[PDB]
């Protein structure tokens, strides 16, 4: 038909395979670009993580590595000591810190003019809580009292906390640093502004106030730079864009020809989905994703985008798609095409059995959540329950799940017995039946392919 | 026959499928009710857990997060310091605690009138233990000496412990608090009474006295409440009850008609279990469970039931059952019905092989318990042994099991060799044979279904 | 033939199945005896473990739970402080300990008359080690200098350690205690003599001296006991012995009749292994094991055996065997016999493939040991390597194995690359081929059984 | 043909199997040599590890076991204290250490004449970093200022660190010790020179300076040794070499005869790869590896090679190969040859499906790296991503992977959703389809072998 023919068969009675060469070049350039981008991102992420760890060690009183989710205050003296230690360490940073930092001094909403640190309470507008008469009268609206501290170059120790009506206490300040680590990977050093927020959280009003530290980095270009002796990335990005544009044009032209031929055939006869060649759909999709991600990456490197997650997702999805596309060349042979056809034949029944098993799985997920949420730390949220069950049907973390309920045998024996029955039934049903049926489906598809 | 017919076939020669619509509505309402109940329970459980953690940090001397099962006293001075620290922290709570608590002051059996704390010894009536002459004379009956401490608004430091005859020392007090965290999820704040029990356990008489803290919360409604501006749950519960009642009535009427038709057929002829339609049995069971759980949940929200475990189990089992019921609609087609029929055909042989493999499994469980209980921390109880073996046949926690016995190679080499043989034999037998036979059973059932 | 017939078929043309009833009674009594013995052993083991933990906390300076394999001394002052603290805590035990202990005061080889504690050095007879001239002259023979301390009712702080030639330092003492915890499980309290050994080990001469504490309990009966109000076990043991003797006699008589019938058949004809009925061999073996274990258990309870490991192994193996014997009754039917016959048919090919795969497995074990012993903590000994590989082919502890070598990427990259190749090749080969062939063997056997 | 015949068939019409006996002897001697070498290496590795642990405990201020990757300095006072503590502990080692060590006193590049310790800064040649004006001017070239400390038998506390321009601080010294632990395994004690390097790493300039200690041991023979009473290894090594040489000669002669016979056959006829007998190729390869490894091991024991990794890899690969060679004798039968032929038939399709699945796997690896590197500690490098995914398709470490992303749900929900989709899709695709197809391939190959 000279259409739908295989490529080796076009070559026998036609032109050269000049469009299959373009695709492998696209795979090469996309992979190289992704690798380079990932290396640079690794460097930046390591810098930010190390700076945040140093900030925690400098500003959190009595902080040790690994005590992040449990780190909390339990007495009023503890809270006062933590707050004052954080402020004093802010005031002594140029003399005690191993890094080099600069003060920012306002220019924003939380901080007034000439103010570098903001110590602010947040409490209810009116709170009259007494448990002796079992009475209360609360106006929920949150009032903020902010204390401003000028960086060194007074009344922050006069702070009086409204403990019974407190919502949270927060400390806000920024630090300016220069990334000198970026020099090893060529490059010109960047200027980082770390926005540090320390939260003393009392929303639960349970007598336990967790303490956490978070940072938000804003990267700029340092004015007046000099490295005494110091385009490739931009040129490679435009090379990727040009190759992707050519691939998109060729695939679109091929799809248009296919649609025109389908229309001619349907006119002749006076199954339309068999004229589509979804490999080209995949190529076009990865093509658009690559182009969008490359523009976003160029902006990020030009320092005016700072949207790393979307660009990373776009480029990663495009790379995954272009690597999936080698199956197209693997089907051009026979001994690989038999396996690929086996998978293609097996897929629909696999999805249908996934529907049934997943309905049962959702039932088990809801039951496990509602029953073992109060007791099992692995069953707190619905997504956590789903992850636990999914890892449990694959033979992972089973004994810890059983032991976390053994640690309750003293408490409700009804709950312990229900947990035993639930876990045993679910694991047996999904290991001995569902996975075995998946294996049987694949084996049957392979048998039909061979026969 | 116009009975046992499929639904699409009733529609061709009869009425509309107005009872299949009722079931999906039931699934929707049951799932929504369960989700809402689970969210509220999550909030309450988090409040209780945080309060208990704060209590432990406030009252246990030298307590750190993670030291719960190992936390213990080893010297008489340590025991005295822990007890006195607990009592003093009880006396200083209004001045040191980050939360707001109120004293309860008796009104109960452990505490006398106007007493908030109870420090009580429990020792044998007569204990004369000497190991030098290898003699003893004990009257086991336990005597209690209770010390009552009035909350602040004297002789507890004169406590003298009968160490050689001591059974345990316990501290009992209650704290009243108001749940202000419940405001974020709408609601009117609840009043919590925490019953705190601190146990210094000396039942083993081994020179090691574990220390633990447990709480029991009693939730009431706060009299005279006010939130300045602040039925849906009750109405949705009665909606669920009404839908469930209608479903139960319809299923019961259908079952009665089926039984009458079976009786007519057996009269005509002058296999009875093939006239039952167990889908309707499942629907009725989930129906009764949902109604009972909804009444219990209404009582709990009305604050006069406080039986959370039974209601949660009822609602979770009902939700699991109603989600299993979508297989009924999946069998109405063909490509799903083949898989469901494969599972149905495979089930009996699976249960029979479960019987045989489980008999072997029980033999191994008893042997492993009796031999590795003294040495392996994973083999202490029969249920623990069963969980360990079950997770071991699924490829989980194998190397830790081997290493816990490698940590004994220095001690009995006979025991180490037996553990090696036992573990290797059990794992090989249950991985390479039993699971493979389960897979073979499912594959054979699939083959018969296709052929 | 009225021999080899099934039991339901004997009943049709003969007597009643009065020997199958005896076997289920044997299973019942053996299981009950094992459960009771296990409960008592649990109690004793818990007592010993708690006493040892208390001893460690009392006598090891700066000891914390979990620091058992890493607990060590690194300076001469540290060693001196640890030794003196141990001796002083021995001298202050009656005034500081929460338990009740008695001194033993000699009557043995390590301790002289009227001596309760033995502080002894062990050093080379002649040691002249200098690393400056790279010379040494050692006479390896170990000399012991023992210091005897009288229990309270002097020159141990004058100890001078020969550090350069030291082998080890050991402390030996005994404590007498009475097990009062045994009263809860009825019983009359036992008298325990704990032999405590503290070792300061310097055999490696590496500047790191590990410190460990071990105990050896010797349980006796307390003379002149009294519990004011306080045979079943002995009678149940003799009941088990009698039932086992009857079962052994019946099985032996049946085997003798079978051998006589085989001889008659071979005489008639002028395959011998098909006249054995190995079920009866299993019954006789479990019978002998049960009788031996019961005599040993009676001796242990009579307090003059103290050989717990052998008795536990005997009774556990017997219980496992008697529970395996229910397959005999499961084969009497058809739907269970098909599965059991499938396993019987599959077994020989499974063992042969085990031989081949195990030869490859031994090759991999030797290679992994010799290469990753110096670097990987999981590959230190051959048995550890075998356990690691066996758990690795079952999908357990794979990422930790990979990460322990990632923690070396900085050191030898040749070793890291070899570890990558070795692990990937071994896991792929034993997951995708060997286990799949085991599954194929079982599936084929099932197919032949059905066909 | 009297060629390609089986061995039992040669014996019927020819000579005795005198070359199969040589191979089992080779297996025996290779295994014994490897075991002995591994035991000696275990001893040496344990000595080095214990010495390094003692060095860390002696020289790192506030160091605890397990704090190796997190151990770091955060303040200038902390850095100064750590450096001075390390130097002072170097100066007090002969009086405080439990081991026996000797000073080395120069004779090298880092240390001047008569200097044992080198305290050296490394900073940029010109560093003018200010973040207030967002300006810098750096000359990257690294300048070193070395402080030399004479071992005891002054101005190191006058050290002034250029914090803003610092790269790293390093301490270099050597210690001489004699391995007395080697005496237990016979042997004459060795002389060890430990090269100790302590690094205070500030390459990231993030305010966090990690501290690490590494050692490099150089083992010599101690001059003038004496153990008062104290060839087998050398003789056994030459025995292995001789057996290997004979095996290599026989296999080479057989291969030459096979090639000559192939040439004669191709001349007669006027498939060549079927005259090779790759078993002999494997034997020759393991033979060369064994000989090379044995020469290297003899050199190492003679103390003038010190190249342990290459020798260990050579000997381990040779042992693995010689153990793989028992399959040759297992194929000589029939019931084993069927299984081996099944594996041989299945192998090519397995490799082709490995190609396809690995292309998809590489796509997923790149996507997972680029997206979850910034957030997931398990996805930092490409090799780490590959190990994580490979262990994830085998049911290992799944819930920890899910939980490390649950710990981010608060941060980017787009990233969390992408991680959920990515993990679920990858695990489902590679568990329910790829492994099932591998099983189907093996089952089909087994079916063709039987039929
Ligand atoms: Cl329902 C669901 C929720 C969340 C995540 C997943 Cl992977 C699922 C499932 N998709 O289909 C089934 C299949 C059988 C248990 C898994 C695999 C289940
Ligand atoms: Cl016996 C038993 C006790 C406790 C829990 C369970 Cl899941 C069982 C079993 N039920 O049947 C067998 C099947 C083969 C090992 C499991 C699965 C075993
Ligand atoms: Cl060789 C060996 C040594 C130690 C322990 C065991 Cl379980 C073995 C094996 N027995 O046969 C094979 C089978 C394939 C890997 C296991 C299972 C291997
Ligand atoms: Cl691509 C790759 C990179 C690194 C390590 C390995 Cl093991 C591989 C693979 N080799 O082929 C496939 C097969 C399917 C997932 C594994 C097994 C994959």
């Amino acid at each position: 038909y000279f259409f739908m023919s295989p490529c080796d068969k076009f070559r026998a009675k036609g032109r050269k395979p000049c469009k299959l060469m373009l695709q492998v070049v696209k795979i090469l350039v996309v992979t190289v670009q992704l690798i380079l981008f990932g290396l640079s991102n690794q460097l930046a992420v390591t810098f930010r993580e190390e700076n945040t760890i140093a900030f925690r060690h400098l500003f959190l009183l009595g902080y040790s590595d690994g005590a992040d989710d449990t780190f909390a205050a339990y007495t009023r003296e503890q809270l006062y000591q933590a707050i004052f230690h954080a402020v004093d360490q802010y005031l002594a940073l140029p003399d005690v810190s191993l890094g080099r930092y600069a003060y920012v001094r306002g220019g924003g909403d939380p901080w007034t003019n000439g103010s570098g640190l903001a110590l602010c309470q947040r409490y209810y507008h009116r709170g009259h809580v007494d448990p002796a008469n079992d009475t209360f009268d609360i106006d929920p609206m949150v009032v903020t009292d902010c204390i401003q501290v000028d960086p060194p170059e007074s009344s922050y120790k006069n702070l009086t906390l409204k403990f019974h009506k407190l919502v949270n206490v927060t400390i806000h300040f920024r630090l300016k640093t220069i990334n000198l680590q970026s020099l090893i990977n060529n490059e010109i050093p960047d200027c980082y502004t770390f926005s540090v927020l320390i939260t003393f959280d009392n929303k639960a009003h349970s007598g336990r106030i967790p303490i956490s530290l978070e940072t938000q980095a804003h990267i700029q270009e340092c004015k007046h730079p000099s490295v005494f002796q110091h385009s490739f990335r931009l040129l490679f990005d435009v090379v990727v864009i040009l190759t992707c544009s050519l691939s998109f044009l060729l695939c679109a032209r091929s799809l248009l020809r296919g649609f025109l031929l389908q229309n001619e055939f349907v006119g002749f006869m006076w199954e339309r989905l068999e004229f589509v060649n979804g490999w080209y759909i995949l190529l076009v999709t990865s093509d658009v994703l690559t182009i969008s991600g490359t523009i976003m990456k160029i902006g990020i490197e030009a320092k005016n985008l700072a949207s790393y997650d979307v660009c990373s997702i776009l480029l990663g999805t495009s790379t995954l798609l272009v690597w999936v596309g080698v199956i197209r060349y693997l089907t051009f042979f026979h001994n690989y095409n038999i396996l690929i056809a086996t998978l293609r034949v097996a897929l629909p029944s696999v999805m249908r059995f996934c529907c049934c098993a997943g309905v049962i799985y959702l039932g088990y997920c809801f039951c496990g959540w509602i029953v073992l949420g109060p007791y099992h730390v692995k069953f707190r949220s619905l997504s956590m329950v789903s992850e636990c069950l999914f890892s449990l049907i694959n033979g992972d973390d089973m004994f810890v799940t059983f032991a976390a309920m053994q640690a309750q045998q003293g408490r409700s024996s009804l709950v312990w017995l229900f947990s035993q029955l639930y876990l045993y039934s679910f694991i047996s049903l999904f290991i001995y039946m569902v996975l075995s049926l998946f294996i049987a489906l694949i084996t049957g598809a392979y048998d039909t392919i061979k026969h």
